């Protein structure tokens, strides 16, 4: 697979509260820790250009101020994969 650095095409929120995403793959993401300690398990809302979805996630590693999320549902990671593959091709121009 592959990871993508966020160049601002990617916005995310948890329980309608926005979070900073800095890297993403079909199987997970690296996000920045905020004041509100985010749930160990939950639903992340992802927006990429005109595409919006929700992904079940869990926190699997906390590294300094970054949090590593794992997306737990295969069918949801399959959908995400295709969106990321589109976004990656767009950067290729
Ligand atoms: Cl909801």
């Amino acid at each position: 697979y592959f990871r993508l650095k966020n160049h601002g095409e990617i916005n995310a929120s948890l329980d309608n509260n926005s979070i900073e995403i800095v890297e993403i793959s079909s199987n997970g993401a690296v996000v920045v820790k905020q004041k509100t300690d985010i749930p160990k398990e939950g639903v992340l809302k992802l927006q990429i250009h005109n595409f919006i979805m929700e992904l079940c996630y869990e926190v699997i590693r906390a590294e300094d101020n970054n949090i590593v999320l794992h997306f737990t549902k295969e069918d949801e990671t399959n959908k995400l994969f295709l969106v990321l593959k589109r976004l990656r091709d767009e950067r290729k121009n």
